[PDB]
């Protein structure tokens, strides 16, 4: 069930991308 594992860890790693977009939006 690799798809389920990738869903759990993907939301965690996604914070890097979301944080980058939040930072550039302020600039």
């Amino acid at each position: 069930k690799k798809k389920l594992f990738i869903m759990i860890v993907g939301g965690l790693v996604g914070l890097r991308i979301v944080f980058a977009v939040l930072s550039i939006k302020k600039k």
